[PDB]
């Protein structure tokens, strides 16, 4: 779970930078 967890968040961090 934990290694999941941070894995999809390190992925989707840029992401939401772009837009806010």
């Amino acid at each position: 779970a934990a290694a999941a967890a941070a894995q999809a968040v390190a992925g989707a961090a840029p992401v939401a930078a772009q837009q806010f």
